[PDB]
């Protein structure tokens, strides 16, 4: 799977997956910010199961990879900043084994 989306400042967008099978899930993401971190802009990535256990987390996420096994989970991106900042562009690619 592949998703591209804009992430406004101080907002959160999540992808929720409910596949009732045991899986190896791998992913790669890139968060792009034209402003160079204006207004203290930062983005956190958090992957959680349906009971809120953290399967993966990255504070101050930029570009990277993740992996975890399961069975329902959510991949969330959340930015924090002050002032008027253009939306960030985020790409997320995942595959399921």
């Amino acid at each position: 799977g592949s998703i591209s989306f804009h992430l406004p400042v101080n907002s959160r967008k999540c992808l929720r997956e409910e596949i009732h099978k045991d899986l190896l899930v791998t992913g790669a993401y890139e968060i792009t910010d034209q402003s160079g971190g204006a207004g203290g802009l930062r983005t956190h990535l958090k992957i959680t199961d349906s009971a809120g256990h953290i399967l993966y987390a990255k504070e101050d996420a930029t570009k990277g990879k993740f992996a975890f096994t399961t069975d329902m989970f959510e991949v969330c991106f959340e930015s924090k900043g002050t002032g008027r900042i253009p939306d960030q562009l985020v790409i997320l690619d995942m595959k399921h084994g």
